[PDB]
């Protein structure tokens, strides 16, 4: 399978909420997927390369690991706490909803994937896209966003 991004740059303006969104595309019991987010950079090479931390957290904090059968989300706790919430449905949608930006916020964003069966990595794919957190008198009233 592939991840599609539907949208390669979300422009926003400070206070706001985001859910950013990566959907599995292709073909996809005992298979279990490991799914996390971290910031990253557009390499000359390599894109999603190096992981960052995102408030803070890094993809091990962040990730989930669940069976193909079942849906997924990251914990109330990390919710509260950071304002991070990464869930995986059963339809291939994966995505990770930030409260309250902050122009710290913005960076390049990177879902991971990685499909096990019996311990083997088959599949191992991202795809990245912009946060832009802007303030200020050109911040839009809400989000923007750009298809790839
Ligand atoms: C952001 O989401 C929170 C729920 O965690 C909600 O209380 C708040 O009103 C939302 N903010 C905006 C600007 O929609
Ligand atoms: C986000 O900010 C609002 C204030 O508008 C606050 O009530 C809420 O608890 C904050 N949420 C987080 C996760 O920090």
């Amino acid at each position: 399978f592939k991840v599609a991004t539907p949208y390669s740059l979300y422009v926003c303006p400070e206070g706001q909420n985001v859910t950013l969104t990566c959907r599995l595309l292709g073909p996809v019991h005992d298979v279990t997927f490991y799914k996390t987010w971290y910031r990253s950079s557009r390499g000359e090479v390599q894109t999603c390369s190096e992981r960052r931390p995102i408030r803070q957290l890094t993809f091990q904090d962040l990730h989930l690991h669940h069976g193909g059968h079942q849906a997924a989300q990251t914990s109330h706790d990390l919710a509260q706490r950071h304002g991070l919430e990464s869930a995986s449905d059963h339809h291939g949608n994966f995505s990770i909803t930030m409260r309250n930006l902050t122009l710290l916020d913005s960076g390049l964003y990177c879902c991971l994937v990685v499909e096990i069966r019996h311990h083997h990595s088959e599949h191992r794919v991202h795809g990245a896209m912009e946060l832009q957190v802007q303030t200020g008198k050109d911040a839009p009233s809400n989000c923007v966003v750009y298809p790839s």
